[PDB]
Parts: C-alpha cells; structure tokens; sequence
C-alpha cells in the first residue's frame, strides 16, 4: 500500500501534456484528478520528485518495538475539512452510517478519533509555574481570578489563552460598525465576563477580512485594514507586550502568535458545528498513498523520483508540440535530462520555487517582479520533529493517557502519543520548534554525534540500527530530556529513551513546516494569482503555503482544487458536497 | 573630506591586478595599505561598490534642525581596538597627549568619548516593572537582594545582568581544570558574592577557546568543549530559562544573546583585558574613518572608487588567460550594462549575504566543487539590525535627569539611545536599535507599510530642507508604534512630544542581509578564518571584513581581517604606526 512504485531513472526527452513537480498532496490530487475524470491520458500526466519517498510534508514512519505509526509531519484533520475527509471516509459527508458510505479511494485507511486528553491532568509550565490546563476554569467556578507570573493588564486579569484570543478577536470586530451592524448576531458576548462565542461562515470571513478596519482612535494602527497589522503588533495593542508573552507561550502549537496578517489570523484562532480532530490507524500519510494509488493504477502513470528540477524554458527544438522544455537533474547518476509539456504544475511551497532557476523567463525579476513579490507574501514557519521511543509510558505516572502538555521551556509543547500493549513501548513526540526556538535547537541538532540506540523489549540492536541515520542528536536528546524533567516536575522519574527519529522541515527543499500570510497583501487577490501567474502562459503554483488553510492538507487540496476547476476544465469532484466553500 | 569623487561610470576590458569588491572599511584599508605600501600603482587596485556611497556599514547623517551627526551604522570604537583607534588618533597609543600623537591619516577626526550616561538616571523596563539600571547595586548597598518579575535560581537571586553574566563566564571556565590551573590569576572572585572580574588577553582567550571543555557532571552537554555550545543552550543550562529571560532582555544590545558559538560569545561578553579603555566616537561622524582611510587611497594617482557597479560574477575561462587569471563581470546600474575588468587577485571585502548574491554557479561558489567554501560561508549568522534616528525639538528626557546614553526594555523596541542636543536650536536625536529576540518581525509588518512618516518643520529646519530626506523617512506605523513604546518606557510623568523629522536604515536589505555577523557554535573558528582569507589553494581570491573577524560587531574585525589578508598574500610587513605586541593571531 505504502510500496507505491517510484521510478528514480530517466527518460530523456519525454513529451507529454502536464509536468506535475511535487509529489506532496497537492501534486498527487492534481495528478489523479487530471487522469481519474479522463482530461488527460495518464501517459501525458506525470509526477516529478527530488524526493526518494512521495508525500512531502507527510511521512509516518514505525519505529522497532512500537507497532503503531509516528507522524514526523501532518498528522490530523477536522471533520470541517471536506475534501481530505471526504476522500478518507467516502460519501456523502451527511451519511453518518460508515457502511452506507460510498468509498472513494480503494487503499484501506481507518480513520480514528484523535485522542485529545484530559487538561485535568494535561500540564501548563509558564515561567517556573506549574498548572493543570484546567486551572483558569477551576478558578473561575469557584469565583476566583487566577493569578499567574505574567503582568496582564487588569481588565484581562484571571482570564485564559481561549478567553483572552476571544475577548480580543470580539472587540475588534464590534469596533467596525459596518461588521458590528452586518454580523453582530454571529459575534456573540455571553453572560460570564470570560465568555465570547462566533458563528462566523468561512463565507462571513471572506466578506470580512479584506475590508475590517481597526478602529482604536488612540492606537498607532487606528483606521488601517486590520489585513495591514502583524498579530504581535495587534495582540500587544490590545493587551499589552505581557499580554502578548501570555498568549504565546500558553497558547502553544495549536496558537499561531507569529507576527502573520490579523485579517487571516482572526478565523485560524476561533473556527461547521460538531466537528473533531481524527486521523488515520495506517499513518497520515495513508491520504497521499491512496491519491498516488489511485494514479498509478492506470498504465502509463509514473511518480519520478530522485529527480528534481532545475529549470525550463520557451526556447528549445521541439515549440510547434511543446511549449516548455523542463531540465531535470537524475539525482542517482547526476546527469541533466529534458522533458517537453504543455502545462506545468509546481506543487511546492515558497522555498521550492524561490530553489528553481530564477534567472528563466517565468522568475526572472527584470520581467515577473509581481511574481517574486507575491512568491514572498507568505512567512515560512520553522518545524521540527522528534519522536521518541521510551520502554513504558511514564506520563501515565500522571495520569495523562494522551494529549499535549505546553510550556515556555524552548521545547514548547509535547504530545504523549501512544503505547504498544505487548511491549509498553511508548511513543512521545517532544517537539516542533518554532519563534526563536528554532535557533536554540538549531545548534543542538546541527551537532555531528548522534543518539545510540538502545536495545528494548520486539526491538534489537540490528532492527533499529537501520535507524542510525535518522537518530536526533545527543545533545538535542540530552537537553530535550532535561527540560521533559523540568516541565513534568519531580514527582515522576523520567528514563532514557532508547530510540528517536527526527526530521527537520527547514531543510531544503520545504525551508519550513507551514506558511504565514504577511500583513499587507490582499490574500484574496494573491491566491488565485498564483494558481497561475502569468496570462498566456499554463504555469500554475498549488500546495499549502498560498491557500488560505495554510497549516493544513485541506489547504493544499482546495488550492489544487481551484487550479483544476480554473485551467483544467474540471467540475467539483462528484464526492464533493456543493455546500462546501471554495471561493472564487 | 567626505566629497571623496566616486566613478559610477564604467571602462570596458579595464586590466588591473587586485579588483577589490565593496567600498566598505576593509575593501578601503586593503586598497590603502596596497598603494601607501607601494606595492603596486594605484591605477592596478580598483574599489568597485554597488552602494551609491563608501562605507557600507558606517553611514553618518545630519538632520536639518541638528548640527551634529547620527549613525545609521557604527557608532563608537574601544581604545584597545589599535588598528581603528591608531588610524583615527595617530601613535604611539602610550602617548596621552593628542597634541604629542603622530597622525597616519591627513583627514581631520577629533576622538571625542562616547557618552555612556547615568546608571542612576537611565531606564531598565522589564515585564511591565520601572527600575534605574543602578537598582540591583543600590540594593545590594543596603545588604539587600532586589528582587524582579523574573523566576531565576535561588543561588542567582538579587545579581545584576552584568554580575549573572560574570558568574556564568567564571564558573563555566574555573570548572575547566586546565583553565583554572592555567590561568586563574586572572579570573578572580571579589569580596562580595556579586563581584567576579577577568583580565584575560586576546592571545589567553585564543589559547583558552579551542580548548575550554563544559565540566558539569549531569548537564546534557557535559564533557563537550564550551565552542560546540550555543550561548542560549550554556546560559540556559547554567541559570535556567527565567535566567535566559533576565540576561537576554536585560543584556543591552552591547549584549549579544543569541544562541552562537558559546566560547567566542565569553570573550564579546566580558572583554579583552586593558581595564583603562573607553568607547569614544569622531565629532565628525564615525563614517570619518572610512573617508580617511577612502581619501588616503584617492591621493595616490590612478586610484579609482567604482560606484553603482555591481559585481555579478567572475570566470577563469576568458581570452586574455595569458595576462589576467580571472574576468569579472560588472553591472553599471545607471546603464544597466556589463562590463568585464581584468584581474588575477579579487579581494570580496563583503559579508555572509553579498556572498551568497554573487552567481553561485561560477567555478569559486559552485557548491558540486567546494562544499567547503559553503559550509563555511555557512558557518556565521546574519543578525538583522535596523537603525531609526528621531529629531524632536526639546530633549524629553533631560526631565528624567537623562543627558545621554541608553535606556533598555523587554518592549519590542529593546533599547534607546539619548544622542544629543543642538544648544542654539535644542533640536534633539533619539536612536532605536531594535533587531535582536524576535524583534525583526514585530517591527518588520510596520516598517514594509508604504504609508511614510511626513516631515515637519521646527528651529532652524523648513520644510524646504527637511523634505530633501523624504524617501529616508520611517513608517508612520513604525513612528508610530515606537512612541507609544517609549511613552510606556519612560512612564506617565514625562510628555513626549511627537517628533518633526526621521531617519530608517534596514541593514537586512541587500546586499548586507545583517547588522553584524556570529559564529556558529560548532565550527573551528581559528581555522574557518585562515580559511576564507584564501578559500582556495589555486586561486588569488580573498575574502575579508566584518562578517568572519573574531571581533564581530567591530570595524576592528573588518580592518584585522583584511591585514591579516596583507601579510598572508600581499607580502605586506606590519604598519610602522601599529604596536608589534597588538596581537593578530597566526
Ligand atoms: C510538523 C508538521 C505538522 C503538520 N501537521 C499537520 C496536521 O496535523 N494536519 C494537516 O492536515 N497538515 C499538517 N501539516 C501540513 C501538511 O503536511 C502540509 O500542508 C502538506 O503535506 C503540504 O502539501 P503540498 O501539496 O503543499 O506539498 P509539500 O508537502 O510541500 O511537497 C512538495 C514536494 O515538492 C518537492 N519538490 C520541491 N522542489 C522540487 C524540485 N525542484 N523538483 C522536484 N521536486 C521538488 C518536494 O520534494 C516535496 O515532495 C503539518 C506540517 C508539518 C511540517
Ligand atoms: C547598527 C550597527 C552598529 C554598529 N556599531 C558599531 C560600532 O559602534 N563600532 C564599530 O566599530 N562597528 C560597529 N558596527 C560594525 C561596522 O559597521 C562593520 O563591522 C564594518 O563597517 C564592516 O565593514 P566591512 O568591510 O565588513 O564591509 P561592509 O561595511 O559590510 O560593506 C561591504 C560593501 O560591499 C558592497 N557590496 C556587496 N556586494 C557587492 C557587489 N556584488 N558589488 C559591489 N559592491 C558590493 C556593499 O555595498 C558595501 O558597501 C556596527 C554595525 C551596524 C550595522
Ligand atoms: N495543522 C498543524 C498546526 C499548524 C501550525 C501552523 N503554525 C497541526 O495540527 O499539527
């Protein structure tokens, strides 16, 4: 299922209609796509990439002792995410009896509730401070305001993270007459002082988000676009720089307090009504071997990889057939090859494009300087990932079954992730990084000598020797183990883990986890921008980084969605409900 | 002085012998050392620079209403930096008389101290608490611990930055047994449980930074040497997180927190030993140096700076192999034409980032045939710097009792410095410096808006001169957003008053990409450096300047760099005007 073929030769001077570069999701939707509703033959619709495995950001991986997948990258989606639920789960979404679902990808993906734990007993370790996730509540029943070491200003005193991003969030919206007027109905203050709620449409959010002004007379952001001010910038406007401290750090991975655009922001920090978090018991990155599957059972369909481009160009022989002549370097001999297209599809995030020859027709600055400046609209947000392997699960000394605990510590958050019930071994995943943490890690993690694995019950020294290679260091393993100590506290004894797996999605060619719109640009106008740049030519960008789900597979799928139902003469896939928002 | 003539022309197939890229202070004192040395005719040692100005990273300006310079860039040098400081105030440096000093310069520079203020008077504004920068002495005075906002370790409780920061460099090197039999006479613990103070020189610190290993038994960096340690990963270990917090937030941006090379950053951190230097500045702006040492190289016949020329690449495969090693190829910018001049040494006198914007595919960068060169082009980070200058018409905080200096905050602004008042017309500079902790993009959302500050005139500043500086104006949004930081800085018993004029450089924009350069951990930096003055064995190319010195932040990096670089290759004898004993390494 996972044994996809890949072919890491060559075909010199290949022709065929699309050249699909990325074999990520986005790659790998439009490829079957274009073949599945008969646009193209498979044979003149091909996948190319540098990579050695497809998925990209997506790769589940097993670990010798543990019989379950580890995610180094995606691991989850919501219910609200149509296209990646859809495909997962059949259809139609409505159905709720999963035996009268009608699949609509053969590969055999479970799909499972993500386990979310108990923030009872989930930790919060601010500023040397220890708390249950739960003890803002626990305070608000019983009349209190909690005190915690951050200086909030006096009105935010006792309130949470949650609480806090609402508050927030409703006070500027409410200060626009024009939203206050229009959807104050969705934008709904409670009883409780801590209480704001939102019924805001993706729909509500795209009226919303290119025209929402700040209007804070005193404020040195008063009667801009709230799409022009970074969220730091707003965030500490609206609560003060300890304010902003709070948020950042309390809010964890499921936060984004980057300094990113406010107007996209806004709907990333509050939210399709019953909706949850799943993923799939065969590894996350089952979606993307099941979209890839689904390609490659037709003849003629092929996933190139160990083969990464480089450029392409209109001048070359063969212009009465083929527009673009595309060089590809073949990674295993090192020699240059040429394919011929019609159409060209770069399925890749905002450093793969900036990797490509810039100097071509399509990237040159002294022409498509619109296109470098839209290419560099979006922040690329560091990640990392280490996953480790410990003989019991020490955290249920704790009473933590799984979930995630978040701290200040530069290790930031943690997810406790499984156990094998023959073996105990248990599986963390310690990490992602991110503001400033990534250059605190950076060091540890660049150093030569790597972690030894250490034999454990179903996993001997031979087994995960073959795991050699991708072993975090040790000084990332020593130091992520001292603060897992200080976060956890002394009430529970921590032993060495005996193998780990790291991943570090700066590496070229992703230069980052996920994407950030920047404040300033007209996401609306970006967006189909660059599912094709350029008028009189068939050159399309798809992927994450410019959807307006950035951090998410759902984003890479819309935007491939779009790109298809634009250029390619596609309809919304049959599966696909007519309710569910795309845009324009 | 500063009216040296610039060429932003070009000269087709110009043959020369050492093409020198970038007009910066080591691009200027290797072209001024190669002809005052008579080592070869002016007319075959170029300057070329894509700048419309000399200096690169110093760059000195006067605003109307202000007769007194602001720096954009550097500002200030230490009298123990003895290439800058003996080019600027003459020899010998024993001599205590600037009257009895011999210059080496003809260009006029009166050294004048660098005002560093009021430890009473000046501001440290930290989780939203107002403390004197004095306060933890003033405590300790009384017997007493000050206590702060921020958790540290109970053994650090009531210290200083500067004392926290003493105690960590102290115990990380006494726990070495080498470091401490070696050369414990000169780490000494005072009296008080406050006092820890180092004399280590320049050529201790070289033997000491290779070798110094982390001698704490349960640490996760145990046994490593103390050089393969980022500094936040040491700090960290050392006082815990909370501690990291203080030091990093407290640390001015004389404070460099970063997680770099922990063995380089002791040295950066508590000096090199001459415990009677001081920071002065030039009256006539610090860019003065780079003029001098510019105006020294001009008078020598021949001698040509290339403006708005930008070097794009450089081959060995050219028609006149038979002369000329290598053909570079320039880009006029006022014709948007390429030109090639002939040369067999190239001297890039550039940072990490304008190395990195020449054509990589050529035969020198091509990373399939010098991983090495990469690696180690790799091997410094590019820490962003902005610079804004503020005009007001009164100084606001001579109400706070302030007459210079800096004040330091945990706000995203980070630090202010108090440059100084015009007496006839009491037009007053405030800097901005920010870049450091994250800070980069809070202030880089506001400083991209296209709305600009709009000028306004006061005393001795119409609108007629103020509106030549337009285009050099802040954000609104930035302006802004930092007078609303100093209003909450300074607290609600001074008004500030909006200011009439600004001044914005961004020293991450190309070509610079950074304010200044650090040392990775990791890295043998005392072979990294020989390397990258002569990368390549085959080749007569040369890299110097600020970006791989051991005195990073330092026009003393650039200037050693580049005379270690005259030595090495140019077959140069050390300058008469420079002491034997000041230490260059190997
Ligand atoms: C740590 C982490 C956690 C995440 N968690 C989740 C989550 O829980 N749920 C979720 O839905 N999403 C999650 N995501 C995001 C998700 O993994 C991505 O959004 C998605 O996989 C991106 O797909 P894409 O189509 O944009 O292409 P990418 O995954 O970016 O793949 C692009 C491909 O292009 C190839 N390529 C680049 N340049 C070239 C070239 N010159 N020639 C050939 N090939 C080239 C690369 O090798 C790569 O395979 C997470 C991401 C990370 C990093
Ligand atoms: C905010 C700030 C504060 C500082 N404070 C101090 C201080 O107080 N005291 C002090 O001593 N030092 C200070 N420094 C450091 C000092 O400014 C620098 O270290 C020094 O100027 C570095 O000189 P350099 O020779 O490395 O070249 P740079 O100054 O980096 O100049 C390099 C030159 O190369 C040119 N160039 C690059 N690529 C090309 C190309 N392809 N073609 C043509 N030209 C090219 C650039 O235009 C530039 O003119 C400070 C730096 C900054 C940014
Ligand atoms: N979707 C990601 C989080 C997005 C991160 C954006 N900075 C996850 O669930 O792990």
């Amino acid at each position: 299922n996972k044994n996809t073929p890949l072919n890491s030769g060559k075909h010199p001077d290949l022709k065929i209609e699309v050249a699909i570069i990325g074999a990520g999701t986005s790659g790998l939707y439009t490829a079957y796509r274009l073949v599945t509703d008969k646009k193209f033959k498979a044979h003149d619709v091909q996948i190319f990439d540098m990579n050695n495995k497809l998925g990209g950001r997506l790769e589940s991986v097993i670990m010798p002792g543990m019989n379950f997948w580890g995610e180094l990258g995606g691991m989850r989606y919501l219910t609200s995410q149509q296209i990646v639920t859809t495909l997962i789960e059949g259809y139609p979404l409505s159905e709720k009896d999963p035996n009268k679902r009608t699949p609509v990808l053969k590969d055999k993906m479970t799909p499972v509730p993500f386990p979310m734990g108990d923030p009872s007993k989930l930790l919060m370790y601010l500023r040397k401070e220890r708390f249950k996730q739960n003890a803002w509540n626990e305070a608000q029943k019983k009349g209190e305001k909690l005190p915690t070491r951050y200086y909030l200003n006096e009105n935010d005193l006792g309130f949470s993270s949650d609480q806090l991003f609402n508050k927030i969030i409703y006070d500027v919206l409410m200060a626009d007459p024009w939203v206050a007027e229009t959807y104050g109905s969705k934008i709904i203050k409670g009883s409780s002082v801590y209480d704001y709620s939102f019924k805001l449409t993706s729909r509500d959010w795209d009226d919303i988000k290119p025209k929402l002004v700040y209007n804070f007379p005193n404020s040195p952001y008063d009667q801009r676009k709230v799409n022009d001010i970074g969220f730091w910038n707003l965030i500490k406007d609206q609560v003060s720089q300890e304010g902003y401290e709070f948020l950042a750090n309390a809010g964890g991975y499921y936060s984004n307090t980057i300094n990113w655009n406010s107007a996209e922001a806004f709907p990333y920090m509050v939210g399709s009504a019953g909706t949850i978090y799943k993923t799939i018991e065969e590894g996350y990155d089952s979606i993307a071997y099941a979209v890839a599957n689904s390609y490659m059972e037709h003849e003629g369909a092929c996933i190139w990889s160990e083969n990464k481009l480089l450029t392409f160009t209109k001048d070359h022989p063969l212009t009465n057939t083929h527009k673009y002549e595309l060089t590809f370097l073949n990674l295993k001999t090192n020699t240059q090859w040429k394919v011929y297209a019609n159409s060209i599809v770069l399925a890749m995030p905002r450093k793969s494009l900036e990797l490509l020859d810039q100097n071509n027709f399509f990237f040159n600055i002294n022409k498509n300087s619109v296109l470098n400046n839209n290419i560099r609209s979006v922040i690329m947000e560091p990640a990392f990932a280490i996953l480790m392997g410990f003989e019991y699960p020490w955290w249920k000394e704790l009473g933590i079954d799984s979930g995630h605990s978040i701290t200040d510590l530069p290790m930031r958050q943690c997810y406790y992730f499984g156990t094998d019930p023959e073996t105990n071994n248990s599986m963390l995943l310690g990490s992602y990084g991110d503001m400033e943490t990534e250059t605190f890690w950076k060091a540890l993690s660049d150093d030569k000598v790597l972690f030894e694995v250490k034999a454990a019950k179903s996993a001997s020294l031979r087994e995960l020797h073959q795991l050699d290679d991708v072993q975090a260091t040790k000084l990332m393993v020593g130091e992520l183990m001292n603060q897992l100590r200080e976060l956890h506290g002394d009430t529970v004894t921590i032993p060495e883990p005996y193998v780990t797996y790291f991943k570090d999605w700066t590496d070229e060619p992703f230069g980052a986890g996920y994407h950030a719109w920047k404040a300033g640009f007209s996401v609306e106008n970006v967006m189909p921008y660059m599912r094709k740049p350029l008028t009189d030519e068939q050159i399309h960008i798809c992927g994450e980084a410019y959807s307006d789900q950035q951090g998410w597979v759902e984003g890479a799928f819309c935007e491939a969605e779009k790109m298809l139902q634009e250029y390619f003469g596609l309809d919304r896939p049959y599966w696909l409900s007519p309710d569910y928002y795309l845009g324009w």
